């Protein structure tokens, strides 16, 4: 496959930094006026990571409709993702309101609450069955239903209830707990196994609203997850591991949210994942068992 030729030639000449810088230079720049309004300062985790106005998710409140979240709509792949920052202590209600209004079935969390000894995300889901959470501002109730903990990720079944209406929904929470503080995993196997666990759940499927994906800023690891998934989908649709250009798909996604893929490392790991994942896509269904 042509992607494996490119990977090996970029590696051979140690120009990943150069390739990645090129992507930074060519990436879209759109306005983020609403994110930057004074009233929204405390709704943003990082001053340098903002949703573009044109693709931002709007909350359906007439109060303040702002949340730091972007709709990434991949037209050809026929997949949509919402990428958002890790909820702040004051934005957990907004987060779950978005999940509700967007009709999402899955939340994919790619960070730990604490990394590098600092808090990266608020504790926005309940950790015990008997202690549900109520978000008074958005009138939603959230209850931990079950939790399946594996060595490198955890899946939880949550019940989200709209207290206004009393309709309830099941949300699946996919928590990848072993993406390293620095660098990236040496093997994409754990990551791919995770992604396919999300896929098998139905969470990425067209019957539902777009999956919600976040890490701390919602661009690095979040970008890696969506990039790999979309690339594998395009390869599957076309059955042509050669026609799928990962740098172009990445640039396409960056039309919808800035900064997707934060380091040359994450770029290289993205190639790694797509290359290894394409073995499964192309008819070798046994590679999933070895992941």
């Amino acid at each position: 496959m042509e992607m494996e030729k490119e990977f090996e030639q970029i590696d051979k000449s140690g120009s990943w930094a150069a390739i990645y810088q090129d992507i930074r230079h060519e990436a879209s720049d759109f306005p983020c006026r609403v994110a930057k309004l004074p009233k929204n300062k405390n709704r943003n985790r990082y001053r340098d990571v903002s949703p573009f106005d044109h693709s931002r998710i709007k909350l359906h409140q007439e109060d303040n409709d702002y949340i730091n979240a972007s709709l990434i709509k991949m037209e050809e792949a026929q997949r949509s993702y919402i990428l958002t920052q890790g909820p702040l202590p004051n934005t957990c209600g907004h987060f779950w309101e978005m999940v509700w209004e967007q009709k999402s079935r899955g939340v994919v969390m790619l960070n730990r609450v604490m990394e590098k000894g600092s808090l990266k995300c608020a504790q926005y889901w309940p950790q015990k069955e008997e202690k549900e959470m109520i978000f008074e501002d958005t009138n939603l109730k959230l209850t931990l239903i079950s939790e399946d903990i594996k060595s490198y990720y955890t899946v939880r079944q949550l019940e989200l209830e709209n207290l206004t209406t009393q309709e309830t929904r099941e949300i699946l929470h996919f928590h990848y707990t072993t993406f390293p503080d620095f660098g990236v995993p040496e093997s994409p196997a754990s990551f791919l196994n995770f992604l396919f666990k999300v896929r098998e759940s139905g969470s990425l499927s067209p019957e539902h609203g777009p999956v919600v994906v976040h890490c701390s800023a919602g661009i690095g690891r979040s970008g890696t997850f969506c990039l790999a998934d979309t690339c594998l989908l395009l390869m599957d649709k076309r059955k042509d591991p050669s026609s799928v250009d990962i740098k172009k798909v990445l640039l396409e996604m960056r039309k919808f949210r800035m900064g997707l893929i934060q380091t040359a490392d994450q770029l290289r790991f993205s190639y790694l994942a797509v290359i290894e994942g394409a073995k499964f896509i192309m008819g070798d269904s046994s590679v999933q068992d070895q992941w």
